[PDB]
DNA sequence: TAGCCTTTCTATTAGCTCTTAG
DNA sequence: CTAAGAGCTAATAGAAAGGCTA
DNA sequence: TAGCCTTTCTATTAGCTCTTAG
DNA sequence: CTAAGAGCTAATAGAAAGGCTA
């Protein structure tokens, strides 16, 4: 919303560059990884003379006075809440990256999955059979069966609770041993219950 | 600020008994350490029949029933701008405790200061020869002698501001591999 | 992986005093 | 949706010098 | 320790494409 | 300013089950 509307800062000299010739190189190999292109890309800059670096060198710096001014008088027409607003903008974006990057840091980890409730081992036993033409309509109707259980049969998903209550103990003692020893003692619960 | 003016939540039943007995606890024993009164307040909760603290947690249950209203009503009041100030202001409070914490951690953990630079080293000798009234009017004539300086004498402290560029890496190297010992990797750079 | 739907759980964190020290 | 990978440049946040008041 | 003042530095992270996979 | 310490209670955030579309 304000973020948005914010004016963007331009790319560096090396990446001008990258994005002309990503294409050209694309182009003459569209079979061969994107990965492989940039790489062979940055040495064309490293190859380059520094004679035409500056070309890119000089559009940059004088992109860098167009942004200059456009925050300048960005920042200086916006009311209380709208800086408000645009810091609590930028505050959610990194605190969004920074959560997710820290549960891709967990799974490559390893870390043991929580222990799942009866109603988590119904919903993973009886969801496909539930009748519904979007997943959500499906869980919908999980719900209310879960619900019209007979007490005999809910106790057969309480154990298998149960049963993964004592697999998620097992794990974590395990897994937060083995993060002590790669050195992550911040990744340890301080109330392990 | 709205979170100021924002009604706060009852504390659960001990922290209400706890509320009553420091004075008392406190009164008794004027000479002993606030933490010992509370190890000996909780002793004397965990004593206490249950039919006397369910006499705080029913109080504990009256109250949040007042707070439900309460807040209702003054969330209700707000406008879309307040909503968004009062939550914009529990997450800077939440963030503000959490970096203040990990300060207070990596200075028990005896973190090395960051390279200490020429202008940081001439504020550092040159402060109390300055002339001003507050801190940051005798910072202002430091950061004016500065500006005015010679090459030559600025050289003298960029001395400093060298070998002391060498103590930082040294001091690191040797902090962040006592970080390893104690089992902390995720405090070094990388 | 996030967020949609509901329900359910674990771990975290909020609250309070009063002194010390960051 | 978007981070990762494959590179480079450089803006950015925050610490640092001092001391006094939250 | 935070935040006030200015200046200065180090470490981090932002930017770009396009495909893959989280 | 406020975290730490010395305790307890319980509200809260977020993960978990599934799959499909950002």
């Amino acid at each position: 919303s304000v973020l948005a509307s914010c004016p963007k800062k331009p790319v560096s000299s090396y990446l001008r560059f990258s994005k002309e010739q990503l294409p050209i190189f694309k182009a003459q190999n569209p079979d061969a990884k994107t990965t492989e292109l940039i790489r062979r890309i940055a040495q064309r800059w490293r190859e380059l003379p520094d004679s035409k670096k500056k070309i890119y060198q000089d559009a940059y710096r004088a992109e860098w006075q167009v942004y200059k001014e456009e925050i300048s008088r960005f920042k200086e027409q916006l009311t209380p809440s709208q800086i408000m607003s645009l810091e609590k903008e930028i505050m959610d974006k990194h605190l969004k990256r920074k959560a997710m990057t820290k549960k891709k840091e967990l799974t490559l980890l390893g870390k043991p999955k929580r222990p799942r409730s009866a109603y988590n081992v119904y919903v993973a036993e009886r969801f496909q059979e539930a009748k519904g033409d979007s997943p959500q309509e499906k869980l919908k109707t999980v719900k209310e069966n879960w619900k019209n259980l007979s007490d005999s049969e809910k106790e057969l998903y309480i154990q298998h609770a149960k049963e993964d209550e004592t697999r998620y103990h097992n794990e974590m003692k395990s897994w937060e041993e083995q993060m002590i020893e790669v050195g992550r003692k911040d990744l340890l619960r301080r109330t392990i219950k």
